[PDB]
């Protein structure tokens, strides 16, 4: 768990992303942990050539403009520097991979590198990268996300926005990008990551949006790390910097941009992981097959499964089922009862009955893996089939459990149902920290209660629902 | 009379202009006598601002380029300077007026002022001024001459070729003008006036034409003033400058451009006046009316007039006649005999019979003035009409003589024919210097012989022809 402000932001932004109305605004700071050297370090020889010192300079745009002025406006050196630096092959950080995995269809970047594009490519996602006005007129077919590199690309250094001339001519040359960013800011919920909010173009666009929409501006989010006490600095200077940052954050809130203050930069990764987990765990994989329903009678167990599926649908969960013999019909009935109040939404219930025959069993493993990949939580019930006239614990449920563990999915074996479910519950309780690291007391109590045969249908269903909810929320 | 080289050049260039295959290339030096201050004087504050001295500088293009470099490439100051200087209202010099009066249809100028355009306008000539690539695609209807301002216009200072950047980008931006000038240099006979041949664009174009045509380049002419001994300079430095100028002229001959060395800049005006006189005097106004042909018989005088007109046509003269009673038919017969050897060319014989009646006499004066304006030499014969049955000296011939004198036309009254012609000859001999200033001994002898009644038809005709030829040639 994190700070209550962080928890509220995580809930709100997960809600925004699940509606596919969220955009990510990534600054250069999101790529500073990857391995690219700092822009000030690159400009250090540039500053030394005009007799200045990059460490004593804070406005690097004016520094680059001075360098260009000293060379009759020529940018060849700076173009070569940025091409040499930001085109290097660097391993992607976890933040880029998580952002690629999230269902985010809009990225706006002020960085010249192609880390977002590579992260989207490695997720088998089609990325429509735009850094030219002409490129706005063409859309890639079946694209997953669109990346607006509003400061240019690394492979086109001459069109990168680096000097004051570029910023001054941006409003004329790149006006369609300004219009697109204004439309996104008024129509989408943005998350600013790695952005210092010192960009003149972004200040201009935000001021225009504020002038247009007054107090009815859309709420956006930013992630900013708190000020850290430098070794040379004194306590008074640190407190002054903290107050300055507070005034900065309250003025960004003038643009209806709420700032989340983070202790360190790894909290960005933690927040992204939490959002990804909240999105992924909303889909539950219901597994099991039952000819004999352990201690419970047939009708009682059927009603239990029906009401469990109805509660899962009611709690805004998407059920994926393999249509196991003896369990599939009743989860289908529960979903139908919950939804027919109507049509079957494709997202709420995904049914994947296994092909029957010799041909089907060849691809059964890939079918099972594809079915499980859609989910983030696996729920196992019973696990008994009939082979030679006798009830024998099934083997498909074990494969399903193995696949779920290999995909880092949460496993919720209900031991009260018995058979392979009870075996899996015993296995999980044998090594609880391996499957649920850092579990709370309530989570342990719910997991232990999952193997209670004295619970009624309602009590067991409520225990399962609460366990799945604390896993997801 | 001038130097034999100058006389040969005058003959050849008059021949070229009369064929309407001659072009004029005017440099800035042609406008330096009008009143515009020198370009070095304008750049003197410009040179002082960058710490240089315009007097110590010879390449003013590099000086302007240095000034622009010191101001981040801005040309506003130089544009304002040229607009303020070369757009002033200055009275046209005689050279521009003479060039406008000449039948020259092509001007190429490196000057930004509009003196050529104003000179063409004041002659009621339509001038098609071109200084933009687009303007080459449109032609003025019924234009008399086309002016290519290849270095830009004064009213568009930002497009003037002044700095090294303009010269370096001229070959790309103004390539159609380069092609047009190459075509004119290979298809027309140029006269370079006021041009120092230190222009990089002209050097490039001439080098390209030379590379294309080897020793078969078309001959062109230039007018260059000889070096003058400066008061501070010594004899050795003056001789060195003379030798340097001689080497400069031979190099120009490398481009098949023959240079006429002039003692002073007024010799340009003298040469232009001589060419204009040679062109204008080739048209002779034949005047007269005769009922009684003085001492000669009717048939003898008719044969004399016929052979005189035949000789005038044979000597490449264009006859303009008013179709006077008793003279017009026989000059017409002479022209027909000379030409039918065939059709009547409109230039060789212009016939302007006077309208008969009260309506005609109202416009008779303007008709006579328009008829005489086409000519440069007036020849008067006889001048006797019949009013009340008696031979009375005519009055139209006197008006024709007055109009010819008012237009500065040469008058050749033949006193042997008598009547108004004899009266006019006596009047001219009364004040010979007024009508023929600076006349030679041969001219005086011919004028005196013009009033000899002892001459035969052939002798009198030869005297008239020789007098008219020494007037023209
Ligand atoms: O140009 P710009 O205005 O887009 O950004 P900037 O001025 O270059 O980079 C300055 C910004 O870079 C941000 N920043 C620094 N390091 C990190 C970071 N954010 C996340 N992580 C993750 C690991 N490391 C970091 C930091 O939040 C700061 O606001
Ligand atoms: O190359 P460009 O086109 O820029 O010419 P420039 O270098 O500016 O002017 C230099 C040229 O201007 C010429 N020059 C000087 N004065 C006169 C003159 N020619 C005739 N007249 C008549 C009166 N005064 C003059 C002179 O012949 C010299 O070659
Ligand atoms: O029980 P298990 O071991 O694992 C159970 C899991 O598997 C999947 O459902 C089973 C099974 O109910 C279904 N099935 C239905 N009818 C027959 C049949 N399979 C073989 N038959 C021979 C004759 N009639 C049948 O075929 C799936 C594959 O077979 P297994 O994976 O071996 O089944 C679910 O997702 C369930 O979670
Ligand atoms: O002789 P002049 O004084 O001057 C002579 C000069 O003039 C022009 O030719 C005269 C004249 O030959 C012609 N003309 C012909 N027939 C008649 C007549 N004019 C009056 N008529 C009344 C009855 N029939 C006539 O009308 C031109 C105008 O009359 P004027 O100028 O008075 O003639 C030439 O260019 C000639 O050089």
């Amino acid at each position: 768990k994190m700070n209550p402000i962080v928890e509220l932001f995580i809930k709100d932004f997960t809600k925004e992303v699940m509606e596919e109305n969220a955009a990510i605004f990534a600054g250069a700071g999101l790529s500073m942990s990857v391995g690219y050297v700092s822009w000030a370090k690159l400009l250090e020889p540039i500053a030394q050539e005009i007799g200045l010192d990059v460490n004593k300079e804070n406005d690097l745009v004016s520094l680059a403009q001075y360098y260009c002025n000293e060379n009759q406006g020529n940018r060849g050196r700076i173009n070569q520097i940025i091409l040499d630096e930001f085109s290097r092959k660097v391993d992607l950080t976890e933040n880029h991979k998580i952002l690629a995995r999230l269902p985010i269809h809009t990225y706006w970047t002020t960085a010249y590198d192609r880390l977002i594009e590579k992260a989207l490519e490695e997720e088998n996602k089609i990325a429509d990268v735009k850094y030219t006005v002409k490129q706005l007129a063409t859309t890639k077919v079946k694209r997953d996300a669109v990346v607006y590199k509003m400061h240019g690309d690394v492979e086109h250094p001459s069109e990168a926005v680096l000097i004051k001339d570029d910023y001054e001519k941006y409003s004329i040359k790149m006006d369609p990008y300004i219009k697109a960013l204004s439309g996104d800011l008024v129509s989408k919920t943005f998350l600013f990551v790695g952005f210092s909010f010192t960009d003149p173009n972004l200040d201009y666009i935000l001021s225009r949006v504020r002038s247009a929409y007054e107090r009815d501006q859309r709420r956006h989010y930013c992630l900013i790390k708190k000020e850290e006490r430098r070794p040379d600095e004194l306590e008074a200077d640190f407190e002054y910097r903290v107050r300055k940052q507070e005034l900065f954050i309250s003025d960004l809130s003038r643009f209806n941009i709420k700032t989340i203050v983070l202790n360190n930069y790894n909290e960005i990764t933690e927040i992204l992981q939490r959002i990804e987990n909240n999105i992924k765990t909303k889909t539950v994989f219901l597994s099991g097959s039952a000819v004999e329903y352990n201690h419970w009678e047939t009708e009682h167990a059927e009603q239990f499964i029906h009401q469990l599926s109805k509660e899962l649908i009611r709690k805004d969960f998407n059920i994926v089922s393999g249509f196991g013999l003896g369990v599939g019909s009743f989860v289908i009935n529960g979903v139908l009862e919950e939804l027919y109040m109507g049509t079957i939404d494709d997202d709420r219930l995904i049914l994947r009955p296994f092909p029957q025959g010799k041909k089907g069993e060849e691809q059964w493993d890939k079918y099972r893996r594809d079915m499980i990949t859609r989910t983030g939580v696996s729920i196992f019930l019973y696990g008994n089939k009939i082979d030679k006239g006798q009830v024998v614990k099934a083997k498909g449920v074990q494969s399903e459990f193995n696949i779920s563990f290999e995909q880092n999915n949460y496993v919720v074996p209900v031991g009260a149902t018995g058979y392979i479910a009870k075996d899996l519950w015993n296995k999980v309780n044998e090594e609880f920290e391996t499957y649920y690291p850092g579990a709370d007391a309530r989570m342990k109590k719910l997991f232990g209660e999952l193997n209670n045969e004295a619970l009624s249908i309602e009590e067991l269903i409520n225990t399962i629902i609460e366990f799945v909810e604390i896993l997801s929320n």
